[PDB]
Parts: C-alpha cells; sequence; structure tokens
C-alpha cells in the first residue's frame, strides 16, 4: 500500500513515483532513472529537493515528508 511521489526536474519535466515514504530514495533513483535514463536523472547524480533542502539515495523519503500532494524537485549535477 505504497503512496505516489511525484517529482519534477527543472520545471521542464514534471512526474510522479509510486515508491514510498519508508525507502531511502535510492529505489526512487531507480525508478525515475529508469523513466528516463542514465543520462537524464542517473541514481548517482540523482538529487532531490524538497523544501528548499537537498535529499540523497540514503536518506528516507519519510525523513523529507515527500507526500504525493507535495513534489520534490529532481536536479542532477550538469
Amino acid at each position: 500500500m505504497a503512496v505516489t511521489i511525484t517529482l519534477k526536474t527543472l520545471q521542464q519535466q514534471t512526474f510522479k513515483i509510486r515508491m514510498e515514504p519508508d525507502e531511502t530514495v535510492k529505489v526512487l533513483k531507480e525508478k525515475i532513472e529508469a523513466e528516463k535514463g542514465r543520462d537524464a536523472f542517473p541514481v548517482a547524480g540523482q538529487k532531490l529537493i524538497y523544501a528548499g533542502k537537498i535529499l540523497s539515495d540514503d536518506v528516507p523519503i519519510r525523513d523529507y515528508r515527500i507526500d504525493e500532494k507535495n513534489f520534490v524537485v529532481v536536479m542532477v549535477t550538469k
């Protein structure tokens, strides 16, 4: 009974990834990266931004309260 995250790159792209607030975000990286690719959002540099703060693959999605109603920004170094 997972939720539905919502991500958004640099405003150009906006999507969502079921996932769950429990996972360490890394799993999300795998999904989002599966949507775009290792060129668009490689799990490596797949950084996310919730409430102006940053979140890595090792941090919990719950730590950033990344709920469906909200969306985080998937920024990746480039």
